[PDB]
């Protein structure tokens, strides 16, 4: 979760309050959604949890902290249970105006493209060739390379959809 | 939500209660995950909400049921906030051991796998033609195309990753 996402951050160097918050606005909001807000509580309730000290030369990681990284990652991460709204909605397509959600759809992937096109940016420019970018970088990158396949994913099932609800009336 | 999910099936025709578990365990398990269980007693709540009635000649929908539907069908359906556990684990993949990981990781494909060719199976042999099929199932074929394109793109990922889990080390 959020403090484990924080905590791998911290694994590597210590950092200031700002030097964390300017992971999740960069490379880190590839799969992890945080504002500056949340980011500085959770770090509090670190605090008082002895996950993480401060220092002055700056957050640094604990023996417990480090503790609790291991034991989250040695837990097995499974896929999240199949929910679909976007499938839900369509089933009520049969007995339901398709007007409203046809439009909810073809609206949401405008901004999927939007996305997508963002993310091939961010990859020609910093993440092209894996061969010459450091470990690191070859991480973000596949994080990166994830929102990218799966959203394009999505947005080809989207134009399938929003054919058939023509094809239908 | 689950409630709305078994509004639309009442929309269409009353049911018997195992009608509707029936539907669960069928083509709305293509997007819905519920057990029997969950389905009984949401069913129970939505009797006491007047969501729904029963009848002898079987469940049937109501007008406040309806007017739910509706209602849910009508707000803005958008994609869930992004926090990828996968990709949480992979950037601590840089201060972890990869072994736990990557074979976590290489197991779930397996299975993806394994789900991917059995949605495959079930497209080709009851939805391998649109064109032939009612409105009812060029729907239901839509629900079941979404798991693939997207389990297939996680797979495809995946494998990206397997890779350069070897390549650096």
């Amino acid at each position: 979760s959020l403090p484990h996402v924080i905590l791998t951050v911290l694994s590597t160097r210590d950092a200031t309050g700002y030097d964390i918050t300017k992971e999740f606005s960069a490379s880190i909001g590839y799969f992890w959604k945080a504002s500056h807000q949340q980011v500085y509580r959770e770090l509090n309730k670190m605090g008082e949890q002895g996950l993480v000290t401060c220092v002055l030369e700056v957050y640094s990681i604990t023996q417990a902290g480090r503790s609790a990284l291991g034991e989250w990652f040695d837990q097995p991460t499974a896929h999240p249970t199949v929910r679909d709204e976007f499938s839900a909605k369509l089933m009520a397509c049969s007995v339901q105006s398709a007007e409203p959600y046809r439009l909810q759809l073809a609206e949401l992937v405008e901004e999927s493209r939007k996305l997508v096109a963002h993310y091939q940016e961010i990859e020609a420019a910093y993440y092209a060739n894996p061969a010459v970018l450091d470990k690191q970088q070859r991480l973000e990158r596949l994080t990166l390379r994830r929102n990218l396949l799966v959203r394009q994913a999505w947005i080809q099932w989207a134009d399938e959809v929003l054919a058939e609800l023509n094809a239908m009336a």
